[PDB]
């Protein structure tokens, strides 16, 4: 049966929860609406709760609902953000407005644990490890993050791991927005692959291993020139790839420069560390290192489990080629929400 309801309000908005989600306290922005932390009196965990501002509001929106509900109720890793609950206070279809969405809570995110200085390699080695192994899973389900960064890997205290607002997606100057993507989707090169997701792992990796930003470009240019500093400038094959003329021609244009020596940049780095930057962070996205190929890298020979490294149930996504009306949008979404079975 249909759980109580309690009004409170929050972020400037009206929440109405179940009465088994008490202490709700703003936690900060999410991805299309904000996040509160909250006790779930049922189970005894902390939850996040994340109130969509608007689901319904345009096609666009309708559809990024029913987008993500979808993404949330597929997947079940470990190291991957997972769907505990979702309600809504709507009795009918007709009443449908609005969609909130329950996970874990994480202690903190990866920025909070970087904060400017080095971490340990075996550290570095565990908090790579799940990440790669939260991409396998996210990857073999044909999802791309195509946003991956240290503040959407959440982390609590014992340094386990999950990866949050894969299958979603102020770009502009020196932001952190921008530090972590594949310059083939930085510079809209061609239609780009998984391994986009690996780019932005290697700069993350070099910058838990070094304390600092890898790319702390001031805009998409200057980007450019330090990513190419490091891997060199593209060879006549990947020239060939670029699918767009003016991204290309533009390449063409800069000065060549030779692949940096990574041992000279990464001093006194694991040589193994060394060895899987140089496997992630190549120009070229068809010759990059995949997940799966890198969780059987040395780097990982204490975490690595090819029994304990799962990938996703078939993942039928045929609706984002779909051209439906709000209504339909809004009718789908409710569905997936009704039909919804908590986690053991
Ligand atoms: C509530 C929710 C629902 C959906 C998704 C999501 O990833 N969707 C795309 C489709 C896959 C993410 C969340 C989510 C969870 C969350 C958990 N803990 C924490 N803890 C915070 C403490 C303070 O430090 C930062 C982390 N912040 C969080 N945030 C911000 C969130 O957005």
């Amino acid at each position: 049966e249909r759980p109580t309801f309690y009004r409170q309000e929050l972020n400037k908005t009206i929440w109405e929860v179940p009465e088994r989600y008490q202490n709700l306290s703003p936690v900060g922005s999410g991805a299309y609406g904000s996040v509160c932390a909250a006790f779930d009196t049922k189970t005894g965990l902390r939850v996040a709760v994340k109130k969509l501002s608007r689901p319904f509001q345009s096609i666009i929106h309708a559809k990024r609902t029913y987008r993500e509900l979808r993404l949330l109720k597929h997947m079940k890793h470990e190291n991957v953000i997972g769907l505990l609950d979702v309600f809504t206070p709507a009795r009918s279809l007709e009443e449908f407005n609005d969609v909130y969405l329950v996970t874990h809570l994480m202690g903190a995110d990866l920025n909070n644990i970087v904060k400017c200085q080095k971490l340990t390699d075996d550290h570095v080695q565990f908090l790579i490890y799940q990440i790669l192994r939260g991409l396998k899973y996210i990857h073999s389900a044909d999802i791309i993050h195509r946003d991956l960064k240290p503040s959407n890997l959440a982390v609590n205290e014992d340094c386990e791991l999950k990866i949050l607002d894969f299958g979603l997606a102020e770009m502009t100057g020196y932001v952190a927005t921008r530090w972590y993507r594949a310059p083939e989707i930085m510079l809209n090169w061609m239609h780009y692959n998984q391994t986009v997701d690996i780019w932005s792992v290697g700069c993350i990796m070099a910058e838990l291993l070094t304390g600092r930003t890898l790319f702390p470009g001031t805009d998409h240019i200057d980007q450019l020139k330090l990513i190419l500093r490091l891997v060199g400038t593209p060879g006549a094959e990947l020239l060939k790839k670029i699918s767009s003329e003016s991204a290309r021609n533009y390449i063409q244009s800069l000065t060549q420069m030779p692949k940096m020596n990574f041992a000279n940049v990464f001093i006194g780095a694991n040589p193994l560390a060394v060895d899987l930057l140089e496997k992630m962070l190549v120009l070229d996205s068809d010759k990059r290192i995949t997940a799966a190929q890198a969780l059987a890298h040395a780097y990982f020979a204490q975490y690595h489990d090819p029994d304990d490294e799962p990938v996703a149930d078939p993942y039928d996504q045929s609706f984002e080629s779909r051209d439906l009306l709000i209504d339909e949008w809004k009718s789908l979404t409710y569905d997936e929400v009704i039909s919804f079975v908590p986690p053991p």
